[PDB]
Formats: structure tokens, C-alpha cells, sequence
């Protein structure tokens, strides 16, 4: 049976998630050892809880751990049923998190589903449930994976009050996704969402926006103040080969120009080099190219995430990565 | 100015050690922003207080947020000035960390120095002060770089009372290191120290040592009791193109097997792979090649904290390393 150890990589969290998906995606149960050993909250919290509880149950699981403070689970999968799925997050939850543990799992369901979850919609730290959408759920469809994730109700940290829901399909067949060069641009644009904040905050981050890009469109969103205070920008580049879009959002005490500051540094990060996809969006290709059994991607710099992500993976899979950091990109592909 | 994140790669901690060394190397100041953002104590600490103190003494540097809890940083260094320096660290205090926060700046000093710095010299977890001068310290002679470490006096995690110092010297002339296969074994010693621990503990250590390994000598070290209670044990694996050494320090509530064990399982993780070196002095070639300008080793796995020294190597000099993880050994290259 698999052991994971906790303390390994970046540190826990991620390697619980991933370790979720996969032990259900394959059916082999593992253990955790330290979940978060040395992070401020030790191990399992509220969030990673609420993990657990959506993956013992979209597979009817045998959990022994799944205590708050445990360091240790041990994690006996069933059979992923499919079905109309409802969890719910607190505040600092993500669905982001949540979803991304249980719909690797529904790939392989015995048939089609819908994940609901409530919470944070957008984190100042962490990726916001648009990226799912506008972002990585293209490459999926690409990789033969079929998800339709809809945003219905923001929740921007620390509000809570999101509402965000996936409709996901079985995997019928893979297929192998090839990314390396981006590609020419073909058209950036900018986007602010505000939620109970001025239009002079958005104005003043499209401006820095389009202070270093030539947007093609500037767009600013409203919704309700019932989606409590928030404010969250972002900046795509639909490039040839592929589409990626960065995200930022703003913070109680960063301004409109600090905000739309940090998107322009990720931006220009990314297109300093020809790599197709960013760390984060690499992170999460990881995991379906390998049920996929083949494919590849570049990105500038393997991250910390990369390495732990590929090793959960391989580590549960039959599956041999190898990244060729050659010229300032990374080519992660398969075996 | 340069801008570093703390909650980067592993997460702080090494990132602002080698912030600090490359800061006084090049004298590009800096500016690390979240400290220790998620670990259990929050930013500063007292260990990275007398980090900052002792590379604050050595350059006569301007330092904003050196405070107990800060979570950020400025630090604006001065000319690197050689002279015999003494810093005292607590008992949690690693006198390796001060050590390679403040030896790598002193390699560029005005002139020769000495530095002794006092606290712990064999943390359970971390790496005991003899990795540099056993390991560590020949791969630097090669790279050009000359200093000697000897310890004076342990002081064994908890209790603190160490004493370890060393001489250096300006580097004249830069050399490049090329290692990649580690050669055939040439010989495997086993070493045991006790202080203030019975000799059935060494033996019963040793003995599983030889358990599966042919050590060519088998030496017991005795330390006076006044060096408090402590057991740490070593095996070095001399092969043809390199040297390596791995420790385990017996813990308070760990068996003579149990320790004696641990060490084998990472001799033979070492001895798994081709790699010259292991994780952790990878770690420790990062700064001296890019230094050097080139260079090269072969080491198993990438790391976490390989990826962030890089970073951080990279973010203060123009230099570019190559990861290619080919047949289970990757080769970390500069450029």
C-alpha cells in the first residue's frame, strides 16, 4: 500500500490533493504521513477536511485520519459513483481545491456528473475558479477530458458566498496534448471584476495594464455589491498555439497600481520566454497527460509544485516524466 | 533594487541566507517580502536575526525590519571586510547557517578572515558541522576557494555549547568543477560520537552499519560528557571522482537501530544512483559554480531547494543553470 510522506516537496497540501485524485482515479490507497508537519496549522484543516469528505463519499471511502489536527490518513477508495454533487466550503475555502481533488476522480466515473461548491471563488493568494474555465479547461478538452466548470456566484476572500459548478463527462479516449512554442501573439486583454469596489479602481488598473500592453479590449466587470467587496484583474494572451490568462487579485490594503502592478510582472514573466504554459497551468498538466500516457509541454522553470506533483503522480502511476530544462524553457513529457 | 519573495520555493528561511551571501557578493541590496509566511513561527527568528547581525557586521550594512517577527527585510550592504569575527547563536542555533550566510561574502573580502560562531553543532534534523569540513570544503578547494573548518567543541542539539570555526581566504582565481559519475567505491568508514552516551549504542550502531555495508573501518568517537549527551553516526562512501559523507543524529526517543537505520537508507538512496553528489551538497554547489561561472554535477532528483538556490543564484547574478533530468540523474550545468 502507498505511503506519501507529508513534510515531502513543497510541503503537504498539494501532495494530499493529488494523492486524493489519484488513489481514487487508480484505486490504490495510501497514507499521508505528516500532513503539514511544519506549516503554522500542523496538518488537516477545515479545507483539506472538506477535501477528504468530497472524496470519501464521490467514491465511498474508508478514511482513518480525517481528524483536524491529524498529520496522518490513511485513505481506502471505492468505486467513483457519478452524480449531482453538492459541497460546501467555509470562507477561506476554495472550490478551487475542492474541485480539483474530486473531478480527476469523476474523469472515470461510472457516469456523468455536476460537483457544486460554495466558497471562495477569489483568493489574493491562490488561483481563482476562472482559471479552471477560461484557462486549463481547453487543454482538458485537447487531452480528451470533458469538463464545463460555470462561476454563478463570486466569493472573493474573505467574504465566502461563491457558488461555482462543474459538469464532467468519463474520459472515453485520450488523446496527447504537444505544446512548445507559444506561438505569436495574437491578442491581449484586459479585464477587471469589481464587486462592491469603484469604477475608478478598475480604470486605474487597466490603465497600468495598458501602460506596458496593447490591450484589445479593456474591460471592466460589475457585479452585485451582494458579491461583497472584491476586485480581482486580469490580463490574457491568446497566443497561436495557446490561450493563457493571469490573474491577481486585489487585496484589503494594495492599491489599484500595486494590484495591476503584480499581473504585469507575471505577464511579462511569462512572455520573457517561448514556453506554451505557465507554473501553474504546467501543474496542472501534469495529472491528466499522465492518465494520458504521452505528451509534453514547455514552461520557463520547473517549479517547487512541478517536482511534487510529478512525484505523487508517478507514484501512484505507471508513468516517467522528464524535464529538459534547454535555453531558458523546460520540456516536461512523458513515458 | 532587487525584490524576493518569502513564500517562494520551499518557503523562506535559505532564501534569505542566500539572499544575504549574494547580496554581499555582488552588493546588490534586496528586499525579501514574507519572510516565513506559512511556517509555524511567522518571519524572523532568532537564528535568522543573528544571520542577518553577523552579515550586517561583516559589511557594514543598512538593515530595515530586523525584528523578531518581521516578515520583511532591506538590506543594504558595504564593503565585505575580512577580520576575525565571533557570533554566538542560541542552543536551536545552527552554527552551519551562520556559517554559510557569512563565508561565502568573505571569499570576496578584503582580506583573510576567521569566524567562530557558537550554538549547535549536531541538529537531528539539519546538516551536522562536519558536512563542511568532510564533505563540503574539498569540492570548494577545486572550485578555487579556499577555507578550513575545523570544529573545537560539539554541542549537541538540544543542548547547545558548540564551537565550530574557520579560516578563509580571498579567492584569487576561480576554477570549474565537472563532476557527473561517481566512480567506482574506493571505501565506506562508519563513525560513531558518542558524548555522554554508553558504548553499546555505538557498537549496536556500527553493527548495522556493516549490516550491509563493508566498512573498511568501524571508529568509535568519544567526546567528554561535558559535551552533553549525544550520538551521532556517519558513513562516508569515498569513490573514485567524489567523497561523500551522510549522517543521522540520534534523537532523544530513537533506538540505536533505528538511527543506524536511517543512515543506511539514505547511503543506499545515494548509492541507487550514477550522481556524483547527493541533494544537499547540490544545494551547496548552486552558489560557488555560478560564482565560478560554470561547472557542473549530477545529482538523483532536483530538489525543492536546488530550484530555489538557483532562483535566488539567478535572480542577484547573470548566470543560467540547465537541469535535464536524463535516466534518472540530472545534470545541473551553468551557463
Amino acid at each position: 500500500m502507498i505511503a506519501l510522506d507529508g513534510a515531502q516537496g513543497e510541503g503537504g497540501g498539494q501532495i494530499l490533493r493529488s494523492a486524493l485524485s489519484l488513489s481514487m482515479i487508480t484505486g490504490q490507497p495510501f497514507t499521508i504521513t505528516s500532513i503539514r508537519a511544519g506549516r503554522a496549522k500542523p496538518g488537516l484543516l477545515r479545507q483539506h477536511l472538506t477535501a477528504v469528505k468530497a472524496a470519501t463519499e464521490i467514491c465511498g471511502a474508508t478514511v482513518e485520519g480525517a481528524e483536524l489536527g491529524s498529520q496522518r490518513l490513511l485513505f481506502r477508495p471505492g468505486t467513483v459513483r457519478g452524480g449531482d454533487y453538492r459541497f460546501a466550503i467555509g470562507s477561506a475555502g476554495s472550490c478551487t481545491l475542492v474541485l480539483q481533488t474530486v473531478l480527476p476522480a469523476l474523469w472515470f466515473a461510472d457516469g456523468p456528473s455536476r460537483v457544486e461548491v460554495s466558497g471562495g471563488t477569489d483568493n489574493p493568494s491562490a488561483p481563482p475558479a476562472d482559471f479552471i474555465r477560461r484557462v486549463l479547461e481547453p487543454l482538458l478538452a485537447k487531452i480528451g477530458i470533458h469538463q464545463q466548470t460555470t462561476l454563478l456566484r463570486h466569493g472573493f476572500y474573505p467574504a465566502g458566498g461563491g457558488v461555482v459548478a462543474t459538469e464532467v463527462s468519463p474520459v472515453a479516449s485520450f488523446n496527447t496534448l504537444q505544446l512548445g512554442e507559444r506561438g505569436n501573439i495574437v491578442q491581449m486583454r484586459g479585464e477587471v471584476l469589481l464587486a462592491g469596489v469603484p469604477r475608478h479602481v478598475a480604470e486605474r488598473e487597466i490603465a497600468t495594464l495598458a501602460g506596458s500592453f496593447s490591450l484589445h479590449e479593456q474591460n471592466i466587470h460589475n457585479l452585485p455589491r451582494d458579491q461583497g467587496p472584491g476586485n480581482t484583474v486580469s490580463l490574457e494572451v491568446e497566443s497561436e498555439n495557446i490561450t493563457e490568462r493571469f490573474f491577481v487579485v486585489g487585496e484589503k490594503r494594495v492599491s489599484a497600481e500595486v494590484v495591476a502592478a503584480q499581473l504585469v510582472k507575471e505577464v511579462k514573466r511569462y512572455l520573457a520566454s517561448t514556453a506554451a504554459v505557465g507554473e501553474y497551468l504546467a501543474d496542472q498538466l501534469v495529472l491528466p497527460m499522465a492518465l494520458a500516457g504521452a505528451g509534453e509541454f514547455t514552461v520557463a522553470h520547473p517549479s517547487c509544485h512541478l517536482l511534487t506533483n510529478i512525484a505523487v503522480v508517478e507514484r501512484f502511476l505507471p508513468v516517467r516524466f522528464s524535464l529538459i530544462e534547454t535555453d531558458g524553457v523546460t520540456r516536461v513529457s512523458i513515458e
